[PDB]
């Protein structure tokens, strides 16, 4: 019951997702791994709380059948809390490159002025990265299954207090289709109120249009009473995700000001110029 414009819109989004989402992470290589007064000190207590919010163990399944497993250390007051940051930066950077390739291919995104493209990517790269991570999140084992790589959360009631983490469990519960995930990525990408956007009217009409398509898709393909208000639930999660984005952006910048680790691409997406 979708229009031909709506059907073509989903086809282009799914096409962009298929071409630019390395779901098996087969081309994520050369990444780093952990080794084998008062105003400058109040930061450390906040950075320490940020890093130990959600900790993950890391597993590498080699192509030969071997398995490396990394269990992170506990906070003992030193620099050991930063051990997984270089790897997290490399993985995030790899996801961001796929996100940027995703946007540049969508026709509605390609047609915007280049400055608005950059403004939209700077605003939504983290959110689309989290949306893609949720499709490989295993809520039964609490693990993000990224091909050869697995990231397992180290009861669980105090862990769902982490907002980003409650988001992953709640979004996974909705059991969305691939078409609904990619429509969420489009709605998040075309948020007309990111810092620096000029064509606020063009982006807003495009976003309302991806939302109408998602609303219509759900109405046509989900009559079950369990999917009542599913569209509104999805839109509420996108609002929460945008807020999680702002929280984690400040967490990153706090950690960056004290222990630099952001890659050049991460610096570009987060406004870091390269000079103190
Ligand atoms: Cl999102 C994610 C996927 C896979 C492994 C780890 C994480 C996580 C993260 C958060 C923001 C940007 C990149 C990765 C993360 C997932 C859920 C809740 C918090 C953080 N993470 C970074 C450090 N420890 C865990
Ligand atoms: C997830 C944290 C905030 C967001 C940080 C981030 C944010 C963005 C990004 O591209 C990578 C990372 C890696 C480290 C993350 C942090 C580790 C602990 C903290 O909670």
């Amino acid at each position: 019951g979708l229009t031909e414009e709506q059907r073509m819109m989903i086809r282009e989004l799914m096409d962009a997702q298929m071409k630019t989402f390395d779901t098996t992470f087969s081309h994520f290589k050369n990444f780093r791994l952990p080794g084998v007064s008062r105003e400058e000190a109040a930061k450390w207590s906040q950075v320490r709380k940020d890093l130990c919010s959600l900790k993950v163990s890391l597993q590498l399944r080699g192509e030969d059948g071997s398995v490396w497993n990394y269990k992170p250390p506990a906070d003992s007051g030193g620099k050991e809390i930063f051990s997984l940051l270089p790897h997290m930066a490399d993985m995030s950077t790899y996801m961001f490159k796929g996100i940027i390739s995703f946007a540049k291919v969508i026709s509605y995104f390609r047609d915007l002025p280049i400055e608005d493209q950059i403004s939209l990517l700077k605003g939504a790269a983290f959110e689309l990265c989290q949306l893609r991570f949720n499709t490989v999140f295993n809520a039964e084992t609490g693990t993000w299954e990224c091909g050869r790589l697995s990231y397992c959360l180290e009861g669980f009631q105090q862990l769902l207090l982490e907002p980003m983490l409650k988001f992953h469990y709640m979004l996974k519960k909705l059991q969305l289709h691939e078409e609904e995930y990619v429509l969420m990525q489009a709605i998040s990408l075309f948020s007309p109120d990111r810092p620096g956007v000029l064509q606020h009217r063009v982006v807003d009409q495009l976003q309302e249009q991806f939302a109408i398509t998602l609303k219509s898709y759900i109405e046509c393909n989900r009559p079950q009473p369990a999917h009542r208000f599913l569209f509104l639930k999805i839109m509420a999660m996108l609002t929460e995700l945008r807020s999680i984005n702002a929280q984690h952006t400040q967490r990153l910048l706090r950690i960056q000001d004290i222990h630099p680790f952001a890659t050049p691409l991460m610096q570009e997406l987060f406004g870091i110029t390269g000079s103190l």
